[PDB]
C-alpha cells in the first residue's frame, strides 16, 4: 500500500561534511531513501549521505522512468523551520509519478519523513536574510531490464542544500526549440522535460540573455522562464488592469508559487487575476503602446525575479519592469518573506 | 579529444555465469566503460559486469541527461560474428551525444571497443534460428550538481544481452495497433529525432492503455490531419497501390517527430535497389489509410526497428471502430523478401559492406 513514518530507520553519519563559512553544489550529511519491488514498499532509512548502486540495465538511466520535486525550508527569527505549502508539491510528485507508471504512496507519511529528515540536519538550515534549505525528492523506476515496461522496482530518495534576487533577468525568445507540447508531460516535473533545455540554455548565454523564454505554437504563445511559470502585469487590449499567466493546458508546470502569487492576487481583488494565453503579437503590441508595467517569472529557485530584456528575431524587447518598482513584484516578495520566515502566521506554513 | 581502443584495459571476470530467455533480462558477464570529466576522455575500461555508483545529484537521475542505442551481433553458420550496419548507430549515437551537451568521442574508436567488448563475450552469441546478441551502448551525465548545466562529468558504458527470435519458427505473427490522436510521442522543433530516454518513460502509460484496449502496441498520430509517424519503438510502412495509380513503399520522412531508424534507411535502400517499384519518404494521414483501405489498395503495413526487424500490422483501434489491415492475406509477400534478405546479409550467407566482422 504504502511506506509508514512510524517503521522509519535512523542511522546517523560517521563522517559529517563541513558546515559552509552556490545552488545545489553544497549538501547536507543525510538523505531519506525507501526501496520498492514486488513484496512492496520497504522500511523508509534515514542515512548518511552516500552515492547510489543503481543496475547498467536500471529503467532510470534507458528510458527516463525518474522525476523530482523542489521545495524550500525556511528558518525564522524564532530560529524555527516550516516548509511552504509541502503539500502541494507532494501532490504534484504522486501526479509525476502515476503518469511514469512508478509506484504510487501515502503523501502524507513522505511529507513526514522528509520533515524528521530535515529535523536531523535543523543546523543545516540558514537564518541569514534571503537564504533556505532546499528539498529534492526524486523517484525512479530500478528493474534490471532494457523491457519499455511498468518498472518492477522503484527507488525514492530526498537529498538537502543550504541555499542563497533584486536584480533583472535577460531572456532569449527563440521560438526554434520547443520545451513540452499538448498532449506532452510538460505539466509534470519530469527529468525528461529538462535534458533538452541544456542545450538551448548555453545557446541564451552566447547570445548575451541570462535564462530561455520557451515560446509554443505558430502563433508564439509565451509558456515559461527555463524553470519558472511567467506573468505580466500590464494594462490589457481592453483597457483594464490585470495580472496574466499562462494557463495549465499541458505545456505549463503546475508552480506551487504561481498558485500562490494568483491565490494571493485574488484574496487582494484590487485588479482582474486571469489564466489567459499571451502571444507574442500581444507583448510586441502592449510594449509599444506602453501599457507593460512588470514582467516576472516565479518558482522555489526565484520566487518572482524581475524581467527587464527579451531578445527575440535578433532584436533586444525593453521590458519596464524596474521603472515601474517593480510595485507588485516588491509587494508579492514582502508578503512571502513574512509568511515563509514565520513573522506572519499563515495556513501555507509547515513546521518541522 | 577522444578515447582511445590502444589504451583499453582488460579485466576478466571470474564468476562466468548461465548461457540458458526473454528480450533484456538476461546480461553477458563483461561492460565496456569510459569516465568524462573537466581533463577529458579517460582510458577506456572492459570490466567485469558491475553495479554502476553515481551521485546522488547525478544530472542522469534528476534533468534526464542520458541516451542510448540499439545494434545487433549476428553469430553466422561459419560461428563469425558481425554487426549490422553499426556506424550508422554510432552517428546517431554522436548526433544525440551533441543535443545533450554531452562530450563528443571518435565513431571508429567506440566501434572498436564494442567490437574488442563482444570479441570477449563470444561464446555468449547465439547462433539459433532468428537469435542474435543486443548491443546497448549508453552516454549519460554525472556531474554532483542539481544545477540544469552542461555536464562537466560525463559516463559512457556498453552491455550485452543474447536475444531470441521475436517470432519463433521463421514464421510471423502480426501485431495490434492503437491510434489515439490524444498521445503526442514527439513534436517538430522536439527531440523525437534523437534515441533519449526522455521520449520513452511517457510512451509506458500510452502503451498499458493499448494492452486493456485490446490493441499490443501503439500507433503515434501527430498533427490535426492525423499523421502516421511511428508504431511504439519502430518507424512505419506502407506497401500499397497510391491514389495516382502506382504501387508504391511509402514511410514518414525525417522532419523532427520520426527517429531515423538504421533498418528504415536498410529497408528504403534495399528497395531502391530492387527498382521494381516506386520507394518514396511522403507525410501519410488517416484519411489516405481509411480511404486506400476502403478503396482495397492497402497490400502490407509493418513496423521496422532492431528488436522487431520487420513487424506485420493485421488491426488498427482508431476513434473506437477496428481497421482490419490485410497484410496477412497479400503473403506478406514485401515482408517476407525483406526479411529473407536480411537474415541473409546479416547471418553472414550473403556477403554485403553493411555487415561489421568481430
Ligand atoms: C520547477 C519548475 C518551476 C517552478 O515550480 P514552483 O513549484 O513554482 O517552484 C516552473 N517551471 C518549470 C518548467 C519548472 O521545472
Ligand atoms: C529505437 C527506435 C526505433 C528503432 O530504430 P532502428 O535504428 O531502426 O533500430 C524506431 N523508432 C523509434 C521511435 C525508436 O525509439
Amino acid at each position: 500500500s504504502s511506506f509508514k513514518a512510524a517503521d522509519l530507520q535512523l542511522e546517523m553519519t560517521q563522517k559529517p561534511h563541513k558546515k559552509p563559512g552556490v545552488f545545489g553544489k553544497t549538501f547536507t550529511d543525510h538523505m531519506l531513501m525507501v526501496e520498492w519491488n514486488d513484496k512492496g514498499w520497504g522500511q523508509p532509512r534515514i542515512q548518511p549521505f552516500q552515492n547510489l548502486t543503481l543496475h547498467p540495465a536500471s529503467s532510470s538511466l534507458h528510458y527516463s522512468l525518474q522525476l523530482f520535486e523542489g521545495m524550500k525550508a525556511f528558518k525564522g527569527k524564532d530560529q524555527q523551520v516550516r516548509l511552504f505549502r509541502p503539500w502541494l508539491n507532494m501532490d504534484r510528485m504522486l501526479r509525476s509519478a502515476m503518469r511514469l507508471c512508478l509506484p504510487s504512496f501515502d503523501k502524507l507519511e513522505l511529507l513526514e519523513c522528509i520533515r524528521r529528515l530535515i529535523e536531523v540536519d535543523k543546523d543545516w538550515v540558514p537564518d541569514a536574510a534571503g537564504t533556505s534549505l532546499y528539498v529534492r525528492p526524486v523517484l525512479i523506476g530500478n528493474e534490471p531490464s532494457l523491457g519499455v515496461s511498468q518498472p518492477r522496482r522503484a527507488l525514492l530518495f530526498v537529498i538537502l542544500c543550504p541555499v542563497g534576487s533584486v536584480t533583472p533577468v535577460s531572456l532569449l525568445a527563440d521560438p526554434a526549440f520547443i520545451r513540452a507540447w499538448v498532449g506532452g508531460v510538460g505539466n509534470y516535473k519530469l527529468g525528461g522535460n529538462y535534458g533538452p533545455t541544456v542545450l538551448v540554455q548555453q545557446e541564451a548565454l552566447k547570445r548575451g540573455c541570462e535564462q530561455v523564454l520557451w515560446l509554443y505554437g505558430p502563433d508564439h504563445q509565451l509558456t515559461e522562464v527555463g524553470t519558472m511559470n511567467i506573468f505580466v502585469y500590464w494594462t490589457h487590449e481592453d483597457g483594464v488592469l490585470e495580472l496574466v499567466t499562462p494557463p495549465l493546458n499541458g505545456v505549463i508546470l503546475p508552480g506551487v508559487v504561481r498558485q500562490s502569487l494568483l491565490d494571493m492576487a485574488q484574496t487582494w481583488g484590487e485588479f482582474r487575476v486571469v489564466e489567459r494565453t499571451i502571444t507574442m503579437k500581444q507583448l510586441l503590441r502592449a510594449l509599444e503602446e506602453g501599457r507593460v508595467r512588470e514582467v516576472f517569472g516565479s518558482g522555489t529557485a526565484c520566487q518572482v525575479a524581475p524581467v527587464h530584456r527579451i531578445l527575440y528575431k535578433d532584436r533586444n524587447l525593453h521590458i519596464p519592469t524596474m521603472e515601474n518598482g517593480p510595485e507588485l513584484i516588491l509587494r508579492f516578495q514582502k508578503e512571502l518573506k513574512e509568511i515563509q520566515y514565520g513573522i506572519r502566521a499563515h495556513e501555507w506554513m509547515f513546521p518541522v
